[PDB]
């Protein structure tokens, strides 16, 4: 794994806005990707900074857009992360896709899922508009993602491709 | 292919949710008893999935030949505790007495021999063990059929009854 | 097995109301089926599997399910054991297919079959009009099946496919 | 690969003496000559009995060691079922002979017997000696019979050879 | 391992004799006729007899019934026709009308699975051959036993009542 | 492919520039405290990473939480040492306080994940470590972004912030 | 490397003299190639060897050679030992195809390459225009070998093509 | 392809006639000599051609040098015996002074390398051998040619010029 | 090897009547020829054993046949035996062909090569004209090949071949 | 194989040599705690035409004084070694020696060393100086129809001398 390159990508289902879409990285290019994991869902009290994406969107759209999220718990779980409000717990709504990943395929390609934990790490990968991957991270279990340092990455990208 | 029963049966190890305690399981931490570890493919569903709940009502029942009947997912734990909350209306499962398996690390499914490696869930099986750690029955389903207690109990009698007598 | 591949075809030679007939597993079709598999032939008092779908078989065909009484006892044993009479600790006259396995194909082919006893133990498959496998079930050497479930399991595999 | 003057292909299986079930290794026979005869299955088709013949001249081989080994890849409750009905209404009648059951066909695949294709054994007529050796072999495939008076022919010009 | 009958039988050809002849002799001369294939160790090798001459002044029983019969050894040629020219006193054959086959190159022994290695010789086997080339009847003595031509004649009859009526 | 920011760490050894020594500086020279490695691609190559000199300025805000701060360019030793020997201005690194490394033998650079195979390319790397052989976190940019100082510091007190407590 | 068989053919960054440039061996035909190696850059040694010769190159690319350079490094690098003074750690303004493989690609090819300080021993071979070497030479490191004889046995192998 | 000269000799082993009777006779039975060992295709014939005899009938040259030359070919014992017991005149070969050496299995001219594949004899061939069980001299010859009994008696007092004198 | 089979072909040049001449077995045919191996050149060992070879061979061309000796040495080791003398560790200008394999490849196809001293063995077998061994004899190390035994072989030959 | 490596062990080697009319067998091990100077050439007779290198072979004491053993080393026997050192260097032939002949007829040394030229059978030119610690300070292979120079190596000796006091 190097990023210069396309990602083996992914095929899978999401939920956008309560509706059920398969969607493949194909169905993106010409357009910018990013791609961020993060853990198993439905816990506890912690922060669930996924939810941070999805309000930030426009911020993200001023070139292009859909950062997805993949996770070991499939369609269902995302689907009833997707729903359920913020006050009880998960996202209270999300106007992005959640990826399924049931069979941990697209996790298996991208180098993330610690084995013995059964499921993957934190996410925000990069790919290009023509589907080639301009940036990797990963981060350990007890941490987030952070959101500026994405626009950060992605802007700088703008102007160094341009 | 597939394994013969009267063969010892295939270990597992994993955590799962009890009572509303949580709980680490292996089949070395519970056998001086027949069991039931009957399979399911998924957490939640659209559809109402009524079989769910079903054999856990009826656990005490089971448990006259020291006997317990458990259920098992791909899915995560907290997504397993975050179905058991919700309400039967809800389409959610009540507040059992039987914890519920999850293998996240492909463990207790795939020693069973249950997947269809689309959908990353089990095939929706039910297996029965005797004490001493072998295999007494093997059953496997399709997706949308369930399984039948009553079936299951006359499967329990039949081949409790048979052991030392 | 598994329920979604294609069933392990086969050719055996059956007793079809005392003559022998060689079939396929394609050459039954459109309609079901129950492959079903018995230890030996002439077991020592019991006939209390087998015979038990033959009198319950109206309900097997009125819902196109067939059955397949299977054993790697030869032709001749089958014919042999089903001309004595059930008084006398026989399968009396079979009005269903004895398939025959003979020779080690049918029966590790299905996975089941035996490593010290050579017979398989008691097996129970439910297959579609199409071919390919509907629901597995094995039992053990000692104890049997009841037919009332796999009627159950027959609707339930009917009432759901429209 | 089998042949003559080798260690014997021993077996187990269940077996059917006079009427009754009795597990037998070849061992049991062990410091007596043997001949081993298959057939390829039990309620034949084809009526004739005439195997029973073996059966018969038991006398015979009583004179001189062995006993007549009658396995076949059948199993053991075709053996002892069919060792059940009487030879006048067909089948072998009742038997002084140990019957044993091939089964899984461990003991045909052992002796170079058992044709594949049609899942039978063939016909296994051999001579073994009391040391566990093989002294002869025969084949003479299904549609047809073993001779009784030229395998205790055989026993009799087999047993005068050797210390002379 | 062991040949089966009913499955065409290993063909040969080679050098050996006929009457004083050394002509070619194969297998696929007959076809259409039945053989019957009989082994021997050694030439000059019991030295009287040895037995084999009870095949040679009957063979018109072979030959009414549609049949030949053939005797062999890892020996030559040349040895072959020295023991066969040989007289029946000092244990020499009695001129053979029927071929005796010397495989020195052996593999005609070897095909037909019939090669003693710790010595060298033919274990000494009978086999009978079907008119399409197919193997029918299998038999194999030991070293110091012997054949009758009476039981092959059995068999003779047998197969060819099964093959004709 | 690339690795995984739990199981321990690919240790190195190297020689070193720091302050103009050396010293080895092998992976058990730096235990006990976080370390932060990163790559750049050449020597001399001052027209993109400009600013990449820049991080020798700040690395005290890394050393009073207990941190490394150690880089390196997969590139010669003594060639880290003379493009440190000129000033900003002039077209150099002026003088950087950070350790400098260098796995001439592009060890380091294959071991992290890094260095393109086309041409000698640690593209831009960047690593997160715990005070004993674990890695915290993996962060790569392709060619031509330089990161950023101020990122890693919400990343390093983020990292204590969820053990400390 | 036998002097009979044709050369481990190189591309690769060139920095001619002054600039830059990417250069192969295959643009020499009817001309030789002076194949040079060398340790890296900026570390000890008032000559590498590279000034002996580059500063008398007069006498060596008269006789159709180049001699170039090679060593494992930075592109920038070579330029940068190229950009600094005769005086205190540079080289000076050396002119000269310098090749540099940072992917150790020539380095190992020709042969003359370790692992353990990721360097390249000071080798010289000479090239003729049909790819046919004629000579392979490899010196340690803190040794040369000499500015007039490497000259010396380049003179024997000119003179003798034809005659 | 060769065993190869001056190098030692591959043991044999198989049984000879030895004055009219039988005796398993290896190399290593005799050591302690120069010994010679020659090869022939077969044994019989209904023509003249001699060879070998020359050897037999005066063994004399041999003996008196230390050297006993052993006869051998792919043929049984008493095909050996056969040709032994005769007379030279009228088609068999004298009583031979030399042990004839017989192989009836594939070993010893197989071995040795004289076996010809295109039957079950022998190339025509003779080795020599030292004391020291090392051989001295290898030389063969097609099979319908021969071989040179003076030349043969040259060579040994050649090797006994050379090696000690 | 063995008998009767094809002989390996070979090539070579050394020494023929004093000049070079490059030979290749297929090129001859029409006479017998007898391949003979020498372990060394220049030997202490006293050469007459190959002396015989070189003065008689009237009698070698007029059975139909060209005798060849063979070494591991070259050519000019050859041409030092040819144009020394007969009398001084030198064998006449010889009437017979030299071997010229230096690569020692012919010594290892006709399976003698020793490999212990890198010399060959004895050698000396025999061919016809159709391309077909039939003959093969080796010595060893210090005893030598017989004349007398060739012209008997070959007098064996004739009968057979002919009739 | 074809790549020898300086600083790197040098691969030993053991022959039979030509030393002053007599053939004895050297191995490396006798030159241990010296320097050791094998150089290759590719046949007896042949080229560059004789004896050229012999300028190396007259005057070796010299190169003896210092340290510094030197070998032949050719695809021939001794014995051929023997009878071409024993002609004078006039009659076209390499002079009596006051050096080891060693030679390789088995191919052992020179395929070793990489020298070893396939399609002619014979090595190539060129040599090899070795350490008194068994270790190759230097390669410098030639070519067959060429020759080398006494002075590189005089020197080069001195500087590798140089190198492990100073």
């Amino acid at each position: 794994l190097l990023p210069n390159r396309p990602a083996p990508e992914f095929k899978g289902q999401a939920v956008i806005n309560g509706e059920f879409k398969e969607i493949c990285l194909k169905d993106y290019r010409g357009k910018y990707v990013v791609l961020f994991f993060y853990p198993a869902d439905f816990t506890f009290v912690p922060p669930t900074e996924i939810i941070a994406f999805s309000d930030q969107v426009e911020e993200f759209n001023s070139r292009n857009c859909q950062v997805i999220a993949c996770s070991t718990d499939s369609q269902y779980s995302h689907l009833a992360w997707d729903n359920l409000d913020r006050k009880s717990g998960g996202l209270g709504h999300m106007k992005i896709p959640l990826l399924a990943d049931r069979k941990q395929e697209i996790s298996k390609a991208y180098g993330v899922f610690d084995e013995e934990d059964g499921n993957a790490f934190r996410g925000l990968f990069i790919i290009d508009p023509n589907g080639i991957l301009r940036q990797i991270t990963i981060n350990d279990k007890p941490v987030g993602r952070s959101v500026d340092e994405t626009l950060r990455l992605l802007d700088a990208f703008q102007f160094v491709e341009k």
